[PDB]
DNA sequence: CCGACAGCGCATCAGC
DNA sequence: GCTGATGCGC
DNA sequence: GTCGG
């Protein structure tokens, strides 16, 4: 974090535009600028120097000049004093409350943690569980706990059916020393792009993890994506571990490499890589890479035998997961 | 100048 | 109930 | 908010 003050400023601007202004493109522009500045290997000395990077334009360069000269940004100092903006920003920190619900609650006089606590009947199920674990979901997960969680998930999945493969993705797979949640990619030979020979493939795993009291709550659940809450077991007289977010994604087994590329991220890396694919005339999702015809219509899926094959198609040198943390 | 900005699963609601 | 739009979060 | 054409 040679440039942590600047990237913090840009992230706070991004959050303002997303949560308060509901200007999703300004939000993505600011996160793109923070990302490229975060990886720039020199302490930025001027907005001019920063404007040389792709994604920093005239407006952000001027903000950086103000921040360098004074250590702050008047625009943000004013946002911080504004009650409505501060209230809306805070409410979106609850899982399942986004910009729209945050403004609806604030318009109703529901502005603080206790207001939510006293109006639990105005929350949907996701939001209710988000509020329940508000503190826990602020806490990062040390990699050592991620390794215990992996061992549980892998062993419990193996007990349901030895032909499942579970892969922990997200920031853990990129080598991070701490993660915000646990992302699990799941495959089974019964579920391919050709057929689903077995029902309840995801449910079976979730059920086993609930049985052993690892999964404690559900945020949403369908046939291929589970989002919920889990907890490591603690020892006698030991304080309990925080509850943790867990996402499980069941992907057709023959589409594993597109799925593991997607679920490894980062999100910004995925955005960069998918944008580059579009420029090269391909489209990449978590299932396939397909060519784009002269009309923009996605073609037929291309053969994929490794993560590197996806990079080769779009003429990118291969990047290890540890180098995808944008 | 200005069109595009990655891609999608699940929850919820509205219109029928 | 279906279908399509919107919210939210990977 | 930024950028390619
Ligand atoms: C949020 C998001 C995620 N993804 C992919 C890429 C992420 O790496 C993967 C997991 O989503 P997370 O939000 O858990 O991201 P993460 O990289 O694991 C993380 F670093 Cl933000 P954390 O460790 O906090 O979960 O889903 C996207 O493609 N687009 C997205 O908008
Ligand atoms: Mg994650
Ligand atoms: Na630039
Ligand atoms: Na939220
Ligand atoms: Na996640």
């Amino acid at each position: 974090t040679l440039n942590g003050g600047i990237t913090d400023m840009l992230t706070e601007l991004a959050n303002f535009e997303k949560n308060v202004s509901q200007a999703i493109h300004k939000y993505n522009a600011y996160r793109k600028a923070a990302s490229v500045i975060a990886k720039y290997p020199h302490k930025i000395k001027s907005g001019a120097e920063a404007k040389k990077l792709p994604g920093v334009g005239t407006k952000i360069l001027e903000k950086i000049d103000e921040f360098l000269a004074t250590g702050k940004l008047r625009k943000l100092e004013k946002i911080r004093q504004d009650d409505t903006s501060s209230s809306i920003n805070f409410l979106t920190r609850v899982s399942g409350i986004g910009p729209s619900a945050a403004r609806k609650f604030v318009d109703e006089g529901i502005k603080t943690l206790e207001d939510l606590r006293k109006n639990e009947d105005k929350l949907n199920h996701h939001q209710r569980i988000g509020l329940k674990y508000f503190g826990d979901f602020e806490k990062r997960i040390p990699r050592e706990e991620m390794l215990q969680m992996q061992d549980i998930v892998l062993n419990e999945v193996k007990k349901v059916d030895s032909e499942y493969i579970a892969t922990v993705c997200g920031s853990f797979r990129r080598g991070a020393e701490s993660s915000g949640d646990m992302d699990v990619l799941l495959t089974h030979p019964s579920f391919t792009s050709e057929s689903t020979k077995q029902p309840k493939l995801l449910h079976q795993v979730v059920e086993q993890l609930q049985k052993v009291h690892f999964i404690t709550d559900t945020l949403s659940k369908g046939e291929t994506k589970f989002m919920g809450v889990c907890q490591l077991p603690s020892k006698n007289d030991e304080k309990e571990y925080p509850h943790r977010r867990i996402d499980i994604r069941l992907i057709p087994k023959d589409q594993y490499y597109c799925g593991v590329l997607y679920f490894t991220g980062s999100d910004i890396f995925n955005k960069n890589m998918r944008a580059h694919a579009l420029e090269k005339g391909f489209t990449i999702n978590e299932y396939t890479i397909r060519p784009l015809g002269v009309t923009g219509v996605a073609g037929e899926p291309l053969p994929v035998d490794s993560e590197k094959d996806i990079f080769d198609y779009i003429q990118w040198k291969y990047r290890e997961p540890k180098d995808r943390s944008e």
